[PDB]
């Protein structure tokens, strides 16, 4: 059937009776009233049963051996569905497929019923999810720590061509994967004040919110390792949230509990944008305060909570603990670690600071100013009084370090301050993370260089040893084996299965680049993929596309820096050229654009409306025929990505050079048989470097050119004046060609493009369409297109998150990865 | 061990492996980290497994056979713990006791970990719980319908002698008994307006709240019948509760969902008191609207949703459906049934009314005015516009009926109106229920007569056939076998086990009233019970009592009509008599008073403070010694009642004659070996009638005397003037003898007692203490006391809820009870 494992006789029979046990005892249903949703749950519970045994021994193991622990703190974990992925990592897919088949059910139909775990916005949240999978696969004693939002990223609906947001009630029917652990509930404090008495400061008169943990198993790829992702949920204490007496109403007091619990109610839908709301800050401290108590409790036990030197010596803390900060969102972990050590454990400042800097590391994901977290001091002052004091003290000593290193450099002092003066005083969270971490890394080579040359130049000059790079990667399990079994199978037929956990082995596919059967096969799976997607389209969304055309797809969050607008300009150019010479041959294309816009991002929402508006015109022009279709992919999410990526021919990574830190979707497309058209930005550089620039469609300005233009001054009018085709498009938008009933509908886009384009769309226009003509030319030669595809796939090995994680482990965490199978799952009951 | 069933070889082994399966696969724990709470859950899940098979066939059965369905609507279901009760009804107690013992665990210790399901206030909510158990035991196709509050009755804490209320988070650790059924979620409407168009009225522009059901199994006693209790939970739609666009905030919209969901957040802590809040009215309609749609869906299928006459003829509706209204709380079911039939199904008014009156029946529980539900019209007008219109129309036609029957009786017309004029117009919910029901019943003989003679006299004259009586009862399973196995065992030793489902058989115990061994045994189990309670007291609450003393206990909600104050007066009298003649012998007593006061009931809370204040003085007077102790039983609830009742010697049922509708705690004490001191009120009359007045301690005014006094005019000063002992007590309270630091602390109680005593405490004082002297005299003669106890126990059979339910079934519902074992639980999987 494929290498989805063995469909053993004993195990298919075992799976079937357990499926029936659950459908009866767990779901309390009988075959006669069972619906596909019930069947999905019976299966999910049956599959979950297979990893509890391994989950228990993995955790018991870490307790016995006591290795260095890796804590990955993140406010986002973009998990997606977990049924298939669990089957894949446990080599259960074929057995389950067989068993359900014999039960008379279609497994693929049941998989579609699982709701996505959309506790993420985009790139940052998915990275965390890919990292978790890789850390388990590399046998690291790693824990994912976050917030269990009851509402993840909103579900996007397109009404009248506009995005409509609606609550994502992903827990509506229940989550069979998580395990509530009310017994490990912890208290988290807010507000209060600081008392300075005799031997130390005291955080007093605080409001208490409880953090209840929920554990979800994270299985490694076929190694019997099942790590843990602990997600915190907010709960109100039943005392003060009722007991602070003297009138108000008993009923009201109980109803007001949903004020402390709102902390974990919903994820902020912002991607690469900072919003200074109090609720966000509370979420950020909530996850940090709860996680750290857990981290210290585990350390106090270790082997020190037995003997060792005997005396809670936190000197070994950094040898037993490593906490990675996914962006600055969990940055309060630094001053919180200091507060505990100094205020509670009573260590001297300097010893505590040494420990804190040695266990913390920070990962930066963007260079755009609006994405940077700068919290107003009055907010920190009211909500976290003691943390503000600790931050001021950290700033004081850090700045003394700078003054001592750069005597008389008074401007450098204000530039590096953690405290920003002006309208309102703010705390620069990024400066805080650099100061309190022993490592700071970028997510792609060029991004990491940009951090050193620009944004964090002063900090780099002070401590050059702190700055590193760790190019992002994606997990080949979910992004290859799970979503594209067809491609995984033909690769396995030639080079075996070891590449699934050793992606570098794909290089061996280079020797089949002239193999006639392989070229035919690679080309065949892509065609089968396109046919399946074209079908899904009519199934769930309804209104035909042509599977023979070039599948041009750009899927990512809607942003001005990602330039979906530059894509739009090309689409309109194609349309106008066809209308000018209707009976001339052009390579057919289906251009699909998908992605979500943050609710308050007006420009992003206006761009989604432009895309649909273009589709309204293009898709109904008889002269165009089937040569050009414009489709907006609704509700782009992880499970949707697993469907479009394997079906793409062209991947669009066209952000303005220097703005996309790394990008990971690009990697997903490369490993799945899509060719890439993009700018020398983010990881695109490393990908073209790996496959060879000849097998990549690079165009536009390089970082240097963008800077040259800024010195000069960007004037869009110039481009408008010298390019008739561009002029024609802007006048079409301006006059209502794409919006008849509301002719001035797109005035904000035209106005922006002409007068305030921060990402110089017009400057890359000419080179972009010229380059697009080149991919069309190559698509006309199926054999050469496929041969170039093989060159990309065979060279994508470097972009596996196993490689990224191995580097983090060795160069930052100080731990050694291991592909050693944990001692089976075998029963056991001590 | 006892007749807790057989501890079979095959089954104890089966129980043990399943206990381990759950502890591993369900709880995801290993013996090395498992706590008593984990062990309790492993067991609960193991026991729950045994009734899912029976639950599924019971429900499938009712679908095949299609009998008349009984729907018991109630806003309160005071369930308590469900582990032991399930074991008892499934004959699993000894097997589980053995199995856990072999696992090295104490089952009794694990049972104490289960949280009570306190979704009730007192008498009314517990009645519903006892009824559910009896309906299952009598094989009726009955469904309990209510609200799944996430916070039940508050947990009472005594601080400084004052009651402190704290949220009852009973779901904190999860509920292993319920089964969420998100697939049967239903919509409920609120607000909106009424459009009158061409062919009928339309309820339009409403706000939608979803009702998600949760089913809990209700097993009958050893007959394989497992009925269902469906509890609704409020959920917000993800559309409008987000989709009603045009600014407000995406985040705020999601947080505001907890506004629709507050409907099922908390139970109103009022016992026999009406509070006209909007949130209460919403709860009342919510349970009614959701339940009815379910009822009609089930009817539309039946055998009509196949063939029958073919044409949705609702003429047979009353033949297939019976809905019982537990008080007026679910009274909106009447106008809601009319709305659906008339507005949606399009039946003519008269046909619809005939159907509604024929399927609905109402149960009244109190005669006090402040307990009566009178909803302001402006509230109904805004929240339920169409229901107000239907109510006005029902009133119009009903009053025409009255005018036609009593020509010219213009006062009768205003008295019987469903609409009350005055300050604010109100709807009298009780008048609504009488008009729209074919049966109205009291809960005790005297209460039912009082309804006919007083409160509902006009309605009785109009339709005498509607008024019935159904004396309350309690379930002998939880209130005898479960809480007092020792007593159940010695009864079984002489007359067998058939009395558990045929309580009348206890009469056979009358022939052992002179049996020397039985007297000794009855007396022995009571002593063992007292010793166990005296122990629990020091275990969980801490500060000694004497098990040889007379256990004087009054446990019920704190009310002025229940007269805990009259009890207090006696306690103080005993104290003063001892202090007057210290070296005189008096029968030792431990008087325990327990119960909760509604949060806003100032007088009730002042009474709890008086009780503790008396204890502060009495319990620390060296001259008193161990002859008199005053203890306030904290957090009185179902699980606490199962502990005190079996240990009581004297039961206090001293409400003012004519105020306690029935009472059920009295019945609990009688069946468990306690003698009763009380007034001729509620069921007390029927109990003294059954055991013989000579075996009952009756005192005080009869209903007639109370009325005579009211004609005359009650003057407390008179009693104060002629009774020195009474005078001495009032002056003690007035001068601060019981409150030194705050001498005027009890001025409100004294003021009330002297000037506004609605329940004439002083009028029954003399006869009450005189009577109390008589029980002391009899307690001095152990043999005669026990012989009288046997006379009560042997004659308590009439007070089983099986008898009550059989009468409801025959005289109201039109169904026949059946003690037929359903065809085993046996596997099966169609
Ligand atoms: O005190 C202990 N004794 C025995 N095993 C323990 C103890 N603490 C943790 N463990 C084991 O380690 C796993 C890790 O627990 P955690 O990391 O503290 O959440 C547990 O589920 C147990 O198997
Ligand atoms: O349409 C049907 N076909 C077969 N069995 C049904 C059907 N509807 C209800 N049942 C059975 O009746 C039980 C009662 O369901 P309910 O009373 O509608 O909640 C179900 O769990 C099924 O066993
Ligand atoms: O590092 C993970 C991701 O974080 C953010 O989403 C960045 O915008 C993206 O470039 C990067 O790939
Ligand atoms: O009918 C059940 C119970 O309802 C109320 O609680 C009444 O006050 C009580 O007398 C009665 O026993
Ligand atoms: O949106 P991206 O693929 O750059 F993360
Ligand atoms: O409180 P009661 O026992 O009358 F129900």
């Amino acid at each position: 059937i494929s290498v989805r494992g063995l469909a053993g006789v004993e195990n298919v029979t075992e799976l079937k009776k357990n499926f029936n046990r659950h459908l009866h005892f767990t779901l309390v249903k009988d075959r006669n009233v069972a619906t596909p949703r019930d069947y999905y749950f019976a299966l999910a519970h049956t599959v979950r049963d297979h990893l509890v045994g391994r989950w228990i021994r993995t955790q018991q193991h870490y307790y016995e051996k006591d290795p260095k622990r890796i804590y990955y703190l993140s406010l986002e974990f973009y998990m997606g569905r977990t049924l298939q992925n669990t089957m894949v990592n446990l080599a259960l897919e074929n057995a389950c497929d067989e068993a359900t088949y014999q039960l008379g059910l279609d497994m693929e139909e049941l998989e579609e019923i699982e709701e996505d775990a959309g506790l993420g916005n985009g790139g940052l949240g998915r990275l965390a999810a890919c990292f978790l999978d890789s850390m388990a696969t590399l046998g690291l004693a790693a824990y994912g720590y976050g917030i269990r939002y009851e509402f993840g990223i909103f579900n996007q609906k397109i009404c009248g061509g506009w995005q409509m947001e609606e609550a994502d009630d992903w827990l509506r029917y229940g989550n069979p994967w998580e395990k509530a652990r009310p017994e490990f509930t912890l208290p988290v404090h807010f507000y209060g004040r600081v008392e300075h008495t005799s031997q130390g400061a005291k955080w007093v008169d605080t409001q208490v919110v409880l953090a209840m943990p929920y554990d979800t198993p994270v299985p490694g790829y076929r190694n019997n390792v099942v790590n843990t992702m602990r997600l915190w949920s907010a709960k109100a204490p039943n005392d003060f949230n009722l007991k602070d007496f003297n009138v108000g109403g008993y009923i009201q007091a109980v109803l007001d509990r949903n004020l402390a619990e709102n902390i974990s109610r919903v994820l902020y839908p912002n991607d690469n944008f900072f919003e200074g709301k109090e609720l966000r800050l509370k979420q950020e401290y909530f996850v940090v305060a709860a996680t750290l108590q857990d981290i210290i409790r585990r350390f106090k036990s270790s082997k020190f909570g037995c003997r060792d030197p005997v005396r809670t010596n936190f000197d070994a803390f950094p040898d037993k603990v490593a906490i990675q900060l996914n962006d600055t969102h969990p940055s309060l972990a630094i001053p919180e670690l200091m507060r505990v050590l100094v205020d509670l454990e009573r260590l001297d400042w300097d010893k505590a600071w040494e420990v804190t800097v040695k266990t913390c590391a920070y990962t930066n994901h963007t260079v755009i100013p609006e994405a940077l977290e700068r919290w107003p001091v009055h907010l920190l002052e009211t909500l976290l009084p003691r943390h503000l004091q600790i931050i001021y003290e950290i700033n004081q000593r850090f700045l003394n370090r700078v003054a001592a290193a750069f005597p008389g450099d008074v401007d450098r002092l204000r530039r590096m301050s953690l405290v920003e003066e002006g309208a309102v005083k703010r705390i620069n969270m990024a400066h805080l993370c650099i100061a309190g971490s022993h490592a700071v890394n970028g997510v792609a080579r060029i991004h990491s260089e940009i951090l050193k040359k620009t944004i964090f130049k002063d900090f780099y000059e002070l401590e050059p040893h702190k700055f590193q790079n760790k190019t992002n990667g994606i997990t080949p399990r979910r992004w290859l084996v799970l979503c594209n079994p067809g491609l995984a199978e033909i690769i396995a037929e030639r080079i075996g299965e070891e590449y699934i956990s050793d992606l570098d082995q794909l290089r061996k596919l280079l020797s089949y680049v002239d193999d006639e059967a392989f070229i035919r096969d690679v080309a065949k799976v892509k065609q089968e993929n396109k046919l399946k997607f074209a079908a899904y389209l009519e199934r769930e969304y309804k209104v035909h596309i042509n599977p023979n055309s070039l599948f041009d797809v750009q899927v990512k969050r809607i942003h001005e820096y990602k330039r979906q607008l530059l894509n739009c300009l090309h689409v309109i150019t194609l349309y106008n050229r066809i209308k000018k010479e209707p009976n001339k041959f052009v390579v057919p294309r289906t251009v699909m654009i998908g992605g979500k816009a943050a609710p308050g991002y007006h420009m992003a929402k206006m761009i989604i409306k432009l895309i649909t508006a273009i589709g309204d015109v293009v898709n109904h022009d008889p002269v165009v025929g089937d040569r050009l279709r414009v489709i907006f992919l609704e509700n782009y999410r992880v499970s949707l990505a697993e469907k479009v990526i394997p079906a793409a021919d062209l991947s669009e990574q066209i952000s303005t050079a220097g703005t996309e830190a790394s990008g990971t979707g690009n990697m997903k497309f490369m490993l799945n048989g899509a060719l890439t058209i993009g700018t020398m930005d983010g990881a695109n550089v490393e990908m073209a470097e790996e496959a060879g620039e000849e097998n990549f469609f690079i165009f536009g300005m390089r970082v240097e050119d963008v800077d040259r233009l800024d010195q000069r001054g960007y004037n869009a009018q110039e481009y408008y004046d010298r390019i008739p085709e561009l002029r024609q498009i802007i006048e079409q938008l301006s006059s209502g060609f794409f919006s008849p009933k509301q002719p001035d509908l797109f005035k904000d886009i035209v106005n922006m493009l002409m007068h305030h384009d921060r990402f110089k769309v017009f400057a890359d226009y000419e080179e972009y369409v010229k380059c697009q003509e080149r991919v069309s030319a190559l698509y006309k030669n199926p054999r050469e297109w496929t041969r170039m595809v093989i060159r990309n796939i065979a060279t994508s090995g470097k972009f596996s998150s196993d490689r990224t994680i191995a580097q983090y482990a060795r160069e930052i965490w100080g731990v050694e990865p291991s592909r050693q199978r944990l001692p089976a799952p075998d029963e056991k009951i001590p």
